[PDB]
């Protein structure tokens, strides 16, 4: 037997503190799977926590139940779910394939996108877009959100604009106005 | 016995390179403690690294001296923190409950606030903000800080606002004043 | 002989799924070291994935091909990179220094630097800047990005900025307009 992979099924009853259905699964060649029941289902794949499941090709899912569902994808905590090339930090996390979601029920559904923070949330509909801070929700497509339906944040330290395209400040707006 | 979680103690030493009270604790149904003293305390909890702690239920700690305090908290890296439904990824990041720090020493100290770089900090009192980039700190609630003390930043490739509470560029605030 | 830390090497061959130079090697006191060749070099540092590499005091490295290569780093994902004091969260992230790098194939390649989202940029010159979004790229330094060459996003969910460095929304620029 060739042994490239690392499969740690169940090795102790934790009502006694003793280590000596609920196997492993290490499928994939150099692939590691530790934990009842957890999967890594292809190469190199990691998968680390109770029925976690590591379905792509060098993906990465570690947390109970933590699923890494495409190729590339890296999900961590409790529930966590990623699609191909994404990104999925924090229970509940979730998100859609290249995306990024960072927070306890974070949610990238559009495709490429970001959400960070608590509930955070890119509808599937608003490619390429952001949602940054708790609860913050984007409204439209190609877009940056840093509030919702009932916050909006004020945006500080923002050093005047210059180009075209920059972000104005107050003071900005106060002395283009005077002059 | 009914083997469910995965414990496994110091098992080599490092200074023979051969594997065989730094016992690891996996006391939770399904949890999962490796390393030396590393403990998994409650159902399904994963804890790797020295001296690691996943105190909650579904928790994740991982890295030396890591500790998800609360259930569902995630940590990753060395002196890691977490409370409940927390996210702290990068060594020495700590969050309050359901906040978010990603970066080396980032603290986000206010509940469900996000702190994002080095050393990012959003205060206790500053409710629901977001500090981002290499030092940045808020100075007050529901905001957004992309700077500090001593450094404004400068926001780019800002399209036109349209809405009310979109933010303003500079050739919107020229066109604007121009007319 | 001394136990403290954890060395797992290959226990499967994932062709027959039956756990029992390519051996993982703790090197450091209290380190862990999981999967084919995978290496953690230094004190309480930890690697998890097949030839993971965890080159720093306190780092943590996994993902297959991942490494940490500093003190306190942390990288997560396949072919993750990230040096010292860094955080690189995704397949192909990569870090410099004290930076942070979330996404699939993301770079903070300026010390201190922040880039978050899927191919999100910021170029080695741009010293402490941040990029934000899918492919959004720094254009210089002390400054945050949304967006690149072919994208502008709108920033949306701005509360009107009252401080000089808070930026400002279109109700506040067509208000003070007005008056």
């Amino acid at each position: 037997p060739n042994l490239t992979a690392v499969q740690i099924s169940p090795n102790a009853d934790p009502a006694l503190g003793l280590e000596y259905g609920l196997n492993a699964s290490a499928k994939g060649i150099h692939s590691i799977a530790i934990g009842a029941t957890a999967e890594a289902a292809k190469g190199a794949a990691v998968a680390v926590g109770a029925g976690s499941i590591a379905t792509g090709v060098n993906s990465v899912a570690i947390g109970p139940l933590s699923k890494a569902l495409g190729d590339s994808a890296v999900t961590y905590g409790a529930a966590s779910t990623a699609q191909k090339d994404g990104v999925a930090i924090g229970a509940r996390a979730s998100t859609s394939d290249t995306g990024v979601a960072v927070g306890f029920n974070s949610k990238a559904d559009a495709k490429n996108s970001v959400a960070i923070g608590h509930s955070s949330h890119v509808a599937a509909n608003h490619g390429y877009s952001i949602a940054i801070g708790d609860r913050s929700k984007t409204d439209r497509e190609n877009s940056v959100s840093i509030g919702h339906e009932s916050l909006n944040r004020q945006l500080t330290h923002l050093a005047a604009g210059t180009k075209d395209t920059d972000a104005v400040n107050v003071a900005q707006l106060k002395k283009e106005i005077e002059k």
